[PDB]
Parts: C-alpha cells; sequence; structure tokens
C-alpha cells in the first residue's frame, strides 16, 4: 500500500542484479527470514547467517587478497551489535556497527571453546579460521574463497532467550498461548531479529504490515500502518504478532468452538489468510465453521494438512503444531 512498496521493489531489483553480475545467476543469495545474508565490498564479500542449521559462512570472490577480504567480514559478523532497523541487507554498505554486546554472543565460541565479545577473540578467532578452514569453490568461471563457522549447539534456544520476556507480556496482554507465540516465531524466523521475506513480511513474526499491520492498529484504535523501523523493533513486532494471532482467534476464526480445531486453523491462517482456511470447508463462513464444529480436531488437522490449498500453507501446519509440542509443557 505505497510507493514505498515499489521504491523498495526497484531496489530489491537493481541489489539482485548487481549480486547476478559478480557471482553469476547460480550464485545469487539473498538475505531471507531465516538467514541473514549481507554483502560489502561492493559485492565481492558477503557474510552468510543461516539460523535454521545454525553455520555462519562468509564468502569472497574478490581475486585479490580474497583473506584479507574475509578477516574483515568474520570480526565485523561475530561482532556486530543487533539494530536490524539499522542494517541494509538490500546494499552493500558497511552499516554493520560494533557494540559491548555482539548479537552473535553465546550463539558461537572460538577455536579455544570460549564465547566472543570481544575484537581481540574475534581477530584470533579470525585468523586461526583463515590457516585452517579456508575452503575454495568455482562457480565454473571464477574462484570463490570461504570460512565455515557452526554455531553452538543449543543456538535456536539461546537466540530465543532474547525475547522470552517479549513473548510473556504479549501473551498475558492478548490471551494468546506462548507456546504458540513462539512456535509461530520459530517457523517463521528462527528468531532471526533481521527478518526479511519477499511477501514483504518483516522481523521475528513475519508481520506484513500492509495487510495484518494495519488490520492490528485498527483493532486497536490506531490510525496509519507500522512503519519499517517498528516492526524491525522485537517487542514491537512480537506484540503486532501476537495481536493478529488474537484477531484470527476471536474475529475471523471465533465462530470455531472447540479451542484446539480453532488453533490449527488460526496457525494456518497465520500463513495463508483467515479466508483460504474457511473456504476449504465451504464458501460460506458460517456453514464452514458449522462443519468445522462437528469434527474432531484431528480430522480438522488432517483436513488443513491435506485438503489446504497451498502447499506452503499445509507445510506450515505441520511445522508450527511440532514447534509447539516441545514449547507447551512446562
Amino acid at each position: 500500500w505505497v510507493k514505498d512498496t515499489n521504491g523498495f521493489d526497484i531496489l530489491m531489483g537493481q541489489f539482485a542484479h548487481n549480486i547476478e553480475n559478480i557471482w553469476g545467476f547460480k550464485e545469487v543469495v539473498i538475505a531471507g527470514p531465516k538467514d541473514y545474508v549481507k554483502y560489502t565490498d561492493q559485492y565481492q564479500t558477503r557474510s552468510h547467517i543461516n539460523f535454521d542449521d545454525g553455520t555462519i559462512t562468509i564468502e569472497t570472490i574478490a581475486g585479490t587478497e580474497p583473506a584479507a577480504h574475509l578477516r574483515r567480514a568474520i570480526i565485523k559478523t561475530l561482532l556486530m551489535g543487533d539494530d536490524p532497523s539499522s542494517v541494509d541487507l538490500y546494499s552493500d554498505v558497511d552499516d554493520i556497527t560494533i557494540s559491548k554486546e555482539p548479537f552473535l554472543y553465546g550463539q558461537v565460541v572460538d577455536n579455544t571453546g570460549q564465547p566472543i565479545r570481544w575484537e581481540g577473540r574475534a581477530s584470533n578467532f579470525a585468523d586461526y579460521l583463515l590457516k585452517n578452514r579456508l575452503k575454495s569453490r568455482s562457480n565454473g568461471l571464477r574462484i570463490i574463497y570461504s570460512v565455515t563457522i557452526n554455531m553452538v549447539p543449543n543456538h535456536l534456544d539461546k537466540r530465543a532467550h532474547k525475547y522470552l520476556g517479549m513473548v510473556r507480556q504479549a501473551s498475558r496482554k492478548y490471551g494468546v498461548d506462548e507456546s504458540l507465540i513462539l512456535a509461530i516465531m520459530q517457523t517463521e524466523s528462527s528468531f532471526n531479529p533481521y527478518a526479511v521475506s519477499r511477501s514483504d513480511a518483516l522481523g521475528l513474526m513475519q508481520v506484513v504490515q500492509h495487510t495484518a499491520g494495519k488490520d492490528v492498529f485498527r483493532s486497536q484504535g490506531k490510525s496509519g500502518t507500522p512503519s519499517r523501523s517498528f516492526l524491525f523493533d522485537p517487542a514491537s513486532n512480537i506484540d503486532t504478532g501476537t495481536a493478529y494471532l488474537a484477531m484470527l482467534n476471536n474475529v475471523y476464526l471465533g465462530g470455531i468452538d472447540n479451542p484446539t480445531s480453532r488453533r490449527y486453523a488460526v496457525i494456518t491462517a497465520y500463513n495463508g489468510g483467515a479466508g483460504s482456511v474457511l473456504r476449504v470447508f465451504s464458501n460460506d463462513k458460517i456453514q464452514a465453521a458449522n462443519i468445522i464444529n462437528t469434527m474432531t480436531p484431528g480430522d480438522v488437522y488432517q483436513t488443513l494438512t491435506t485438503r489446504h490449498p497451498s502447499a506452503e500453507s499445509r507445510r506450515y501446519l505441520y511445522k508450527v503444531n511440532t514447534a509447539q509440542k516441545s514449547y507447551r509443557r512446562r
């Protein structure tokens, strides 16, 4: 709903085209919801954090002094403070800033098994990787040099720890279970505060500003739509996303009486839309709820997990439900 979207659409096209020219079409890698990718060095160097499987891969296709290119990115990535509102993952500008509290602190250790919070240890660790873990690849035409760093095994729990207070607040406020909130959050970004989709979802809970964002503001009697900075603010984001979860539950899918059937529906609707979920059972929103209110919740899970028209949405329900079963028990 803007020229913000369109100016941003073009920047996207422009950004991707700059990468394509240097890495070749098959090597175009871009930041995602569960993936931080930051280009530096005029697109010759990229720093990739895969939050889903816990790897930090630093790459360069620079032909001169590649080891030097890699060292610079390794240290900054390990030391970067998170203020995702200030980071542009769609430019090659170095807006990377070193703070007293690196975002990755406790998620990775150096080769001596210690967490990294100072520039000295990060440097010693970079030199070690460069001497013992330097890999080289061919894209068919030119050499890419890299360093892979594995995060601690429990990196996901360590990263979610940063947002449990915000989840507890939003949970008590909106009447939505903590386990559902975390399960949505995990499935959407693996607790990545730099999360960006190409469906315009922003932040930890992947809030689409123009649909869900706008809707939530209205529900609370607020005007306008949430800014880009607002949704990259973790507390703002988790509050907004949880509000949309409660909205799906009270108004859009409220005709569902069994609370466990409603959840399956709410979860699916979070990704694919409330409209589509009802339309699986009947074109009449009222009849659709009436059919659901006569079937067991396990049929409802089974119905949505197979007979929903988006392949993405069918997977989404299975993923969130799985995630929730490990957050629900305390």
